[PDB]
């Protein structure tokens, strides 16, 4: 099933990773399902056969999509906020019926702008967004993102932030430097506490940890991926494969840990189609492109897609309760100081939410 978003989220991740040498890495394979959703519900034949084929090949599947735009976002603790929509220029018209199919199944919107009013449009679908981010993503698009061509645009933006099961005490937020990659530092809020997580070490091809921390709930949960002390994160980073991730959700073990995670921010905006070009996502981004399911006009082809994710992490969450030697106890460690791997996850149907990596987590 999902097992498909875990290959999905796999490849943007390495192919982000190539083209994009140093900076941080988030994005939603969830949000960029639904997405991919939209744009098959408008094409046909050559051009949905590989929209299809790239992401899950099996239909079916929009069952699922209305799933997690729903399942995943409409309670007390993790917050989902999706804006997915298409916009598409004046002239063209989209079928009656692709509508109705697009809030049925994604409960997403299309609109009708003037792309030629480049910066009326920018300033339109900035505000769009932030309508339905509560205000929490900004800033998607610009002017010169648009031109009388472009015909239409997907744009694709995701906030969250979740509440973590056990909470950490905000009396134990300390001032840490963290050493990035390069080998500068910078001082964060460093949370903290000791309780009970799923952890585990691995080894490469030297060992490094994974450590799995509950949102409030046990639905959702954030893995992180974590290097020792002189290894920068890259060395980790090719191992990242659809079998090592469901690797190490079948084999961290639920313990006593002692945490140290930073107060942070992560937001990344990539453009959402080399991406898709890179997984054989092609034909919906060309002249002769298929979509004479979205609407009659010849003529219409995809021009922009934009996605950005933002995700929050803090102390926020509940509160939680609480041997070798019965004379001593043993603790591991884990000091979330340096650049890590992360993934959050569905734990019980095995949706990815969030792929990325912190590689500078200050924020202002």
């Amino acid at each position: 099933p999902e097992e498909a978003i875990a290959d999905l989220s796999v490849n943007m991740y390495n192919r982000l990773r190539a083209t994009g040498e140093d900076e941080n890495i988030l994005f939603s394979p969830l949000s960029i399902a639904l997405a991919m959703g939209m744009m098959e519900l408008g094409a046909q034949g050559s051009t949905q056969k590989e929209i299809r084929h790239s992401m899950g090949y099996d239909g079916e599947e929009f069952s699922f999509l209305k799933e997690f735009s729903n399942m995943v976002t409409a309670e007390s603790q993790y917050v989902m906020k999706i804006a997915n929509s298409l916009f598409v220029q004046n002239g063209f018209h989209v079928n009656e019926e692709f509508l109705q199919m697009m809030k049925k199944y994604f409960n997403a919107a299309v609109n009708h702008v003037d792309f030629s009013q480049n910066v009326a449009v920018a300033n339109y679908i900035n505000k769009w967004v932030e309508n339905n981010t509560n205000n929490l993503v900004k800033d998607l698009v610009s002017p010169r993102d648009f031109d009388a061509a472009t015909y239409l645009a997907l744009i694709n933006a995701v906030y969250f932030k979740g509440n973590w099961k056990s909470q950490f005490r905000p009396e134990n937020t300390r001032t840490f430097s963290f050493t990035k990659d390069d080998e500068s530092e910078v001082q964060i809020p460093m949370m903290y506490q000791q309780g009970e997580f799923y952890y585990g070490e691995f080894s490469d091809g030297g060992i490094y940890q994974v450590l799995e921390i509950p949102y409030e709930g046990d639905e959702i949960s954030m893995m992180l991926v974590l290097s020792r002390q002189e290894v920068p994160l890259a060395t980790l980073e090719p191992l990242v494969k659809a079998q090592l991730v469901e690797e190490w959700a079948n084999s961290v073990k639920k313990q006593k840990v002692e945490v140290y995670l930073p107060r942070f921010t992560v937001e990344q905006e990539i453009d959402l189609k080399d991406v898709l070009k890179a997984l054989g996502i092609t034909e919906i981004f060309i002249k002769d492109a298929n979509l004479t399911g979205l609407s009659d006009n010849k003529e219409i082809f995809l021009s922009k897609a934009i996605h950005k994710s933002f995700l929050e992490v803090n102390e926020e969450g509940s509160e939680a309760a609480a041997a070798i030697s019965r004379m001593a106890v043993l603790y591991p460690q884990v000091i979330v100081d340096h650049p890590f791997f992360f993934l959050i996850r569905n734990r019980r149907t095995g949706t990815i939410l969030f792929m990325g990596r912190v590689m500078h987590p200050e924020t202002m």
